[PDB]
């Protein structure tokens, strides 16, 4: 039966890899990113007519019939989203009448204009001078004074937030403007009566904060600013210490853009960092069939390989097959070997983990780490030698990452800090990297596949952790993953790996959980409301990967012949197309609960291969 | 007459042109570039077996009949240079029986051996672990704390000085050691017994540093040194904010080198500015006919171009000829607009210099300022608005340049300090910036060129300065140019440009000096023995370059007539080459008095053709 489906999908990803030996699929995001990029453009005094075309194509492209853009396709419209796409579409020459234009602007205008939006979106107008930089909540070049143990010092805040913080803090701390002309000017992001819905910060605005922005604010008037400029060359020495090899910073699209802007700021375009920042560029964007042109938020060719490697085997492939090789080898040149920002935690551990994207020395993560660690120990490389140092090196990393409560975080130990949360900036996504129920699953079943068990302490204080994070309902969220299919996917699979006994009751409980959801058409989908309204846990549309997520829980927890099991397998079969992939026109990755979705273009076919083999392993 | 060598001479200049506009002559020195290169690459592990060949083919063709190596053409053998050839050639392959070796250890042994060598060439051998560490003359990265003012602060240090001392601050800081094979150790280089004849500071070893250096290597054995780590990064951050476009260090081989070692200290080998530092070094090489390559101490298009304008309008083109207008252009692009290491004692200063390479924008010099805005000041651009306001910027620059004795140095103002001469660590070359005659010269004729005067305060006490320096002979010294006849050669020349009168009697000192040293074939030349020996003022083989400097000093002075001027120009005229070029196998380029000479391959061209135009103007 699935047998030809299986041969299919293999032969098609086996299609997909690319000559070094690597997959990496693009990563789709929302049009905030080339919204950005263009006014990015304008600030940086670098606008490609020819480019902004491609881009102007792409956000129409985008646009929704009722004149909207959303977090995830067929989403709900997005202020934030709707206004940037807006103003960089007039930018690039559409004039307010345009039916585009119109749409957007009433959508815009009937949710209190410019005033409801995040801090990132009036940050961007206050650069481009359509927007008071006094309504802008400040983070001082000072914050890179506070040492290691205190309050807000940036190591506080999560990998993704510091880089961003410390290269704004010299934006901010200049306060320019770069005038937009003016056929692009766009007063009427004001011209509305509805009352401004304003969005606080992301743990509630305690009043000492609101006081201590306005003092900030007021401080910011004063003729002279002692050890300001100090402040600065501290936050500049900051960034350029640890820009990236492909010169970004992070491998991620916010702090990459506003070091550049930085960089600008002062005076420094001729610079190696900026020339090198800004032709990097040119690797996360995407020429689009149709004449468009799109910017990643990030890449993920490591995270790609990993799992292709483990799907192709859990299929069939052999652990020596030539082809997995070139792969096995690759994911060695990969490992890092210097220590990064996490160290500051950690100064006697021996690094040994890996990144999401191609070349990002300081901010390995354990998901990343745990994933290549484990596909690696599957293979048969010809230097057995240096597999055999790797997985070492890295699988000790691991351990040593392991925070207090006896989870994983991604990029820190107890980066469990509650202070940042309630900050007037913070008003966007996480800003805190605490650890999560998903990547300790991936961890744990990265030892598991070594051999390690219930009886090591490291295991136990984990499923400790999973286990007082079990859902009422038997679920376990999703937090880098949409969303309880994908946890509990995960945890369930996990659990399995490290030897628990799949008939306890919570893993029952949760097994069970699993099948009340199957739709109809006899798979699953979780659509991304999940995160807003809980009426939406374990429903949506659907998809070939959340469907072999729960697949995946269903195999583990020993019901593979189930009915759920066998009409799971049934759907991955039918929907499967002519070539060997599968459609997904849904995100199914999680960038941050609520405020910002992904679309792995990979996991439509490497899950699903991965859990049909783990079927036919299963008989 | 002439008027034909004229004529040649310009349409071989113009031949000379590259495209874009420039004109680049390479920039020739001693052998320790490569040698130290070759070591570098071992360091940094990056062996390319076929450069190695072509930089052992140019090492042999530069040693002399006795097995020697020199500082200049047809000089005295160097002990420093010829030891670091004898260890390149050695790693890369040649055995110590060869006869080139034999006789090069001859004279490495009979001169004391390596414990006759400067600092830099014992400190590159305790690099490859061939010299104790612990002799070597120790340069604490806790120099980075000292402030503005303080003895021995970094910026009381001349720029080329200051850059190094921060590298290898970072280097000694770790007294890292990079093993040769067993093949290629040189102990041999201690086999003597002539007694060691040790060369000590610039300026005398008072007590105080042999006691300070003797316990900053005892501070070193010590467990722990509190705040170093700090005093690291303070370097790192120095140099990382530093770095030049083409990825070097200020556009001079030394501190580039060391700052990729530190880097390589630093486990930063994937940084960009470590790769960027690395792939900039190609530009910097050079291909020679012969099979060889060879490595620039440095490059000077700026200064070429400069100089090659000037010359082609005393010789005779139209200050709109579109030749010279690529040059005008291209020289404007590379006005440096932002602040340098200067600023620190002249904040006020509104940036609007030139360097001598491409680009290096942190250090522009007066000397290049003054002659390309000089040269500027002669054409007629498209753009007169840009000529107009490029002139300008230079202008105030150089003039807020000045010194306090009335004179200007080459890269800061009164880096006149003498503390730094003394320490241990100082034994090879200048250490600080003072002011000097020759550069003052060119400022002077290049205001003179604008009809500024005698009149103003400015160009009062610069004259001032220039003549309580004319040594008692008349003569002028020669910083940058070898040697007396290229200093007095300028300063008649100024003088004659900022109205002074030609008549006065110290003028005609210097004028009679000229001609008392015209050789026998009616031209002049100074070798570089004249910094060493006074004997050799003026005296030496003519070369083309020397004798227009001495014929500028003629025509400045009036003299056009005169014998010895007709003379001159006789010389030029009959050893021009068919084509129009001049040989010149001598180094008429100053580097340190004493210590470093270069080949300026443009001005026996250049010069030539400039003195034969100004020869032609008097008639
Ligand atoms: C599942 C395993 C792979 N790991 C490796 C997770 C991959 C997620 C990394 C890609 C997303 O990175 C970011 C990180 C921060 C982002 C921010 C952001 C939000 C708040 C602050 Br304050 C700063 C930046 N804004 C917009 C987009 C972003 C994408
Ligand atoms: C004449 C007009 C152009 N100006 C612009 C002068 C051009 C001279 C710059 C090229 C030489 O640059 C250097 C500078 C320093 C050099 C050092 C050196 C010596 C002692 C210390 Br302490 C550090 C470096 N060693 C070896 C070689 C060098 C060449
Ligand atoms: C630069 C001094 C050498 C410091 C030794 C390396 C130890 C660094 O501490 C780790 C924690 O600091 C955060 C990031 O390190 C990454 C980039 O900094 C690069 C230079 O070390
Ligand atoms: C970095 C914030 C300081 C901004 C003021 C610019 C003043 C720079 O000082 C000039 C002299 O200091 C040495 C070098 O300057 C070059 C590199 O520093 C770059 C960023 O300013």
């Amino acid at each position: 039966a699935y047998a030809r489906t299986l041969d299919r999908a293999v032969e098609y990803l086996l299609s997909c890899q690319k000559d070094e030996g690597y997959w990496w699929g693009p990563l789709l995001s929302n049009v905030t990113m080339e919204a950005e990029y263009v006014l990015l453009c304008h600030i940086l005094d670098r606008v490609d007519r020819d480019r902004m075309e491609k881009i102007r194509r792409y956000l129409l492209h985008e646009q929704r019939e009722d004149g909207t853009w959303a977090l995830y396709p067929g989403g709900p419209p997005d202020l934030d989203t709707t206004i940037e796409a807006y103003v960089a579409l007039k930018y690039i020459g559409m004039s307010r009448d345009e039916e585009p234009m119109q749409k957007a602007l009433r959508f815009i205008q009937s949710q209190g204009g410019i005033e409801s939006s995040r801090v990132f979106t009036r940050m961007w107008l206050a650069l481009v001078g359509e927007y008071p930089w006094e309504k802008v909540p400040m983070v001082p070049p000072e914050i890179m004074f506070l040492g290691k143990r205190m309050p807000l010092n940036i190591y506080e805040f999560g990998s993704w937030a510091r880089a961003t913080v410390v290269a704004l803090s010299i934006v901010m701390s200049r306060q320019p403007v770069f005038p937009l002309p003016e056929r692009a000017r766009v007063p009427e992001l004001y011209e509305t009566d509805v009352p401004p819905r304003r969005r606080g910060a992301k743990g509630g605005g305690g009043w000492i904060f609101d006081a201590l922005d306005r003092a900030l604010h007021g401080y910011q008037k004063l003729s002279v600013h002692p050890f300001r400029r100090a402040a600065e060359i501290r936050a500049l020495d900051w960034l350029l210490e640890r820009q990236a090899g492909d010169g970004s910073w992070g491998g991620i699209q916010p702090p990459w853009f506003y070091a550049l802007i930085a960089l600008k700021i002062l005076d420094m375009t001729q610079h190696p960092a900026f020339i090198k920042g800004w032709e990097g560029l040119e690797l996360y964007g995407v020429e689009l069939d149709y004449g468009g042109w799109m910017f990643q938020a990030s890449i993920s060719p490591v995270w790609d390989t990993g799992l292709a490697v483990l799907a192709l085997r859990a299929a069939g492939l052999p652990a020596d097959h030539d082809r997995l090789v070139k792969a096995g080898e690759w994911l060695l040149d990969r490992q890092i070997t210097v220590p990064g920002d996490w160290a500051v935690k950690r100064p006697n551990l021996k690094p040994g983990g890996f990144a999401f994207q191609f070349d990002n020395v300081y901010y390995p993560d354990v998901d990343d780490t745990a994933v290549v660690v484990w596909a690696l120990n599957t293979l048969r490389l010809p230097d057995e030698r240096r597999r055999r140092d790797a997985m070492t090196k890295g699988f000790r990393w691991i351990v040593g990452m392991q925070s207090s409560n006896g989870g994983w975080g991604a990029y820190d130990v107890d980066n469990t800090s509650d202070l940042p949360n309630h900050i007037p900036f913070c008003d966007f996504g996480e800003v805190t990297d605490p650890p999560s129920e998903d990547v300790t699953a991936h961890v744990l079943e990265c030892f598991g596949s070594f051999g390690y068990d219930d009886a090591w302490k490291v295991i136990r204080r984990a499923v400790e952790y999973l286990k007082r994070e079990q859902k009422p309902d038997g679920s376990w969220f999703g937090r880098w993953g949409v969303n309880y299919l994908y946890g509990t996917g995960a945890v369930v699979s996990a659990l399995k790996a490290v030897g628990i006994d799949t008939r306890e009751p919570y893993i029952q409980k949760a097994l069970d959980w699993v099948e009340q959801h199957q739709n109809p058409d006899g798979g699953w989908g979780e659509d991304c409301r999940s995160y807003e309204d809980p009426a939406y846990a374990g429903k949506g549309a659907s998809t070939p990967s959340q469907t072999a997520w729960a697949l995946m829980a269903l195999i583990a927890g020993g019901r593979a012949e189930s009915e759920a099991a066998r009409r799971g397998v049934q759907y991955l079969v039918e929907t499967q197309r002519p070539d060997g992939g599968w459609d997904e026109p849904y995100y199914t990755g999680t960038g941050f609960p609520g405020d910002f979705y992904l679309g792995y273009t990979m996991y439509r076919h490497v899950f699903p291969t991965l859990a049909l083999g783990r079927y036919k392993q299963a008989i």
